[PDB]
């Protein structure tokens, strides 16, 4: 997964499914903390080759 | 986040929500991800440190 498949992802409609926002509010945690080891891998990638 | 926090969070319930299934899936695969991604990016730290 990327960071964009992430990112305002949405699922199915369901009576009694989980609510909407709390699930929006974590996957916006989900793709912060995603995308901050994402830029830390891209940085040490490039150390190494230095 | 941890990746087990990814696993172990909770969502409350609505009339209108999302599809627990759906969202399972998806958070068992951003948590299987992320958990590769760490420990690439672990891996390198140790490169770089050698």
């Amino acid at each position: 997964l990327t960071p964009n498949d992430i990112h305002n992802k949405t699922f199915t409609k369901s009576f009694r499914g989980y609510d909407e926002d709390e699930v929006n509010e974590f996957l916006a945690q989900v793709r912060k903390d995603y995308e901050i080891v994402l830029r830390k891998k891209t940085e040490l990638e490039a150390k190494v080759n230095e």
